[PDB]
């Protein structure tokens, strides 16, 4: 069994790796232990060549070397590695691994988001608010949790960007699950937005995972913005 955040972060990681036909992550407890996929991820999201590393790290010393290379790169970019060391990754500390991946999502997916001079999380929230301004009172984006669980904010974002793809006014606003599914399907099929979260992970969830939602909503910002150039 894997948590929403585990699954969402794994899917995010894989969208990056697949951009270079690299092998996927299936289990974050085990699949980062030799340091290779972490290094490759960093090259991809960081747009840099990290140079040579151990490509057959059969011995523990070489896995630690690989992971240490990754962590040093992350530190060199000014990201906090609060209370994580190479052995935490080699030995599959899932809590610390998810923490690290969030640090990377925040830096490489969210930090550069900008709306009205606000950046990062604030910027992304404000973008959502501005883009859904015409959908009050039923849509009211106030956070990256409860504001998203009825499906309508996702549908409104799609509709305002491409009113030909999703007829918002024809939705049965009470069918949260059908509307969520519709948005996720249209986003993926027509807008190229990867399905980082399952409908059941957010639809009518009392305490949805904030970081997972943020990770997925950031895909809307980047795709919409790029497509609107
Ligand atoms: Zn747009
Ligand atoms: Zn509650
Ligand atoms: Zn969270």
């Amino acid at each position: 069994w894997q948590s929403v955040q585990n699954r969402t972060f794994t899917k995010w990681f894989n969208t990056k790796l697949s951009s270079r036909d690299l092998p996927s992550v299936f289990d974050l407890r085990k699949d980062l232990s030799d340091g290779i996929l972490l290094i490759q991820l960093l090259e991809i999201i960081g747009d840099e060549n990290l140079g040579r590393y151990n490509r057959n790290p059969r011995m523990r010393v070489h896995r630690l070397e690989n992971v240490n290379k990754a962590l040093e790169y992350i530190k060199s970019k000014g990201m906090p590695l609060t209370n994580i060391g190479p052995a935490d990754i080699v030995d599959g500390n899932l809590k610390l691994i998810l923490g690290l991946i969030w640090t990377l999502i925040l830096r490489f997916t969210i930090a550069d988001i900008n709306e009205e001079g606000l950046t990062a999380k604030e910027g992304l929230l404000l973008w959502c608010q501005r883009k859904t301004a015409n959908y009050h009172p039923e849509v009211d984006v106030q956070d990256f949790t409860r504001s998203w669980t009825n499906g309508l904010a996702f549908c409104a974002l799609i509709h305002q960007h491409r009113p030909d793809l999703l007829d918002y006014n024809k939705l049965d606003k009470k069918n949260h699950r059908a509307n969520m599914q519709l948005a996720f399907d249209i986003a993926q099929k027509s807008i190229g937005i990867p399905r980082l979260i399952e409908v059941e992970d957010v639809c009518d969830v009392d305490r949805p995972d904030e970081r997972s939602i943020m990770t997925y909503v950031a895909e809307y910002f980047h795709a919409f913005s790029t497509l609107d150039k």
